[PDB]
């Protein structure tokens, strides 16, 4: 799969691995 941070929820196929941190803002890490 491909883990990456995004500004919000990801797709169903993706998988949350943890909470990212970008620009001081918390991001969501999803893996697909």
């Amino acid at each position: 799969a491909t883990c990456y941070c995004r500004t919000g929820r990801c797709a169903t196929r993706e998988s949350l691995s943890g909470v990212c941190e970008i620009s001081g803002r918390l991001y969501r890490l999803c893996c697909r």
